[PDB]
């Protein structure tokens, strides 16, 4: 029994895990199967603990599962969080769309743009006007003016507000989550359930 | 896109996830790899989450896992733990023990009894007599006044013990849990996995 080899072998086996679990959270954010993304999160979390060296595959797996998972906690109030990061999990999402190996192309920017402003928004619409001050000032003129004034007036509903709004964030989002589900769509794991669920 | 085929596929993987992550478990008890135990550990109690409805072997299944969970945790203090329970983690392993569905051979007596006085061992090798005996009563002539005495006279190295001790309760889990590795290590995860070591 070679011990060398039993590792590799659960390596292998924790990339496949990792895919399949990746395709899932994908599937579950679009479907808006929220207590499903938790589950399927919390598991992906715990299956990345069995790789001590990624691939840059892997890595851009891993950020992509990260910055969802601080997306869907974008109205979700986490002070063990807050006091941890500093900052709020629309913040930490936008921190991980900047830093994934991708292309930044038109809609890299309208989800960055989106992003930037609903961290602002969501806390408005929560009614905590001095953290979207401070959500402002650590993300961010004539538009900062307009921006600021906007915040400072409560004006939750302003057509700005309206035009980048959660609803579109989240649809912009979505369309990127397509494209991860299509190119994972065929991972061993999943390809492998499907054969068995189409013989039944 | 049929919701329900993704959602049995999805259950499909789940159960070929449990069984690897089990035989990753078993492995990890047996080589006294106590990190990677505790990390598969996680990951099986996460992977579990995305199965509501489980076979008879899928039962037996994440019993031993719950077993070996608590037997692992035998010499560990765990306030939360005991204050849900009400019990230490031996009597927790003792009543799992008593429950799965597995044949009462000479093995089980065995791990049983072993089990039951390590329960109240444990105790004495940590200090605390009052526990031991709260144990004791819990689970459980002339032999019980015999062994009562010797919790009572802190006679931690009495020749009953060194005869049931946890070396011995450890060495016999530890041949049982060879059993349930010979009959996993063949489980789709493991060997598609394995396919890919030997290939390289
Ligand atoms: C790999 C993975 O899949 C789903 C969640 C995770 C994860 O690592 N979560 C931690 C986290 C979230 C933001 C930053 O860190
Ligand atoms: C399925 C599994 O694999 C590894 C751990 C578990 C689990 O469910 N843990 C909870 C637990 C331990 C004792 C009772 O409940």
């Amino acid at each position: 029994e070679d011990a060398g080899l039993v590792a590799e072998a659960e390596a292998v086996a924790a990339g496949w895990m990792l895919d399949f679990l990746c395709l899932s959270l994908c599937r579950a954010f679009r479907d808006g199967r929220s207590e499903d993304f938790r589950r399927t999160r919390n598991s992906a979390e715990a299956i990345i603990h069995g790789l001590s060296s990624l691939t840059a595959c892997q890595l851009r797996t891993i950020y992509i599962c990260q910055f969802l998972t601080r997306i869907a906690a974008g109205k979700t109030l986490d002070a063990q969080f807050e006091n941890d990061e500093r900052i709020t999990p629309l913040e930490s999402a936008l921190m991980i769309w900047g830093s994934i190996e991708k292309e930044h192309d038109k809609l890299h920017e309208e989800i960055q743009n989106l992003i930037k402003i609903q961290a602002i928004a969501v806390c408005m619409e929560n009614g905590n006007f001095k953290e979207a001050e401070e959500v402002f000032e650590r993300i961010f003129m004539p538009f900062k003016s307009k921006l600021l004034m906007i915040i400072s007036q409560k004006d939750t509903f302003h057509s700005f507000f309206q035009h980048f709004s959660y609803n579109h964030m989240m649809e912009k989002i979505k369309s990127y989550v397509n494209y991860v589900l299509s190119e994972k769509s065929s991972t061993f794991l999943m390809k492998a359930a499907a054969k068995v669920v189409e013989s039944k």
